[PDB]
């Protein structure tokens, strides 16, 4: 589990969104595994607007933050899970690292801010849904 709290937005994995998220919906995209809902309180996370391909992510199944090198956002094929069939996911970045279902939602960050959240896993890989192109998260 986990979310990004930027401004009056909450960014979560679409497959983990709650009823309150759906009832306060701003934007969702199944191809990216992302959903954004509105919040009453202002958040403290800042979104990275950069070209970093190294950073650190939080792994809940280890209670640890790990440094990683990750690929550029791309269209990748992901195996079936409890939430989606096997398919292509867009704006996904892969790295070598530990990731269980329960680890989705952990933040990937660099010195500039939040880069994305854990969205896929297995066999020593971790995949992150990028948020750096969603410029509108910084306004309204
Ligand atoms: N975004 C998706 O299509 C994923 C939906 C949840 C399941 N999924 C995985 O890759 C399983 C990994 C287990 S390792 C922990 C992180 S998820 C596919
Ligand atoms: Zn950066």
């Amino acid at each position: 589990s986990g979310a990004i709290y930027v401004g009056n937005y909450r960014v979560v994995n679409r497959h983990l969104a709650t009823h309150n998220d759906w009832a306060n919906l701003v934007w969702e995209d199944s191809s990216r595994d992302l959903l954004v809902s509105s919040t009453t309180a202002q958040g403290c996370d800042t979104i990275a607007r950069c070209d970093c391909q190294t950073g650190v992510y939080y792994c809940s199944s280890r209670r640890k933050h790990y440094p990683v090198s990750f690929s550029k956002p791309s269209l990748i094929f992901v195996e079936a899970s409890e939430y989606y069939p096997a398919r292509y996911q867009s704006h996904l970045m892969l790295a070598v690292g530990h990731s269980e279902p329960g680890d989705c939602g952990g933040i990937l960050r660099c010195q500039h801010g939040v880069v994305g959240i854990v969205s896929t896993g297995g066999n020593g890989l971790v995949g992150f849904a990028d948020v750096r192109d969603l410029l509108w998260l910084d306004e309204e």
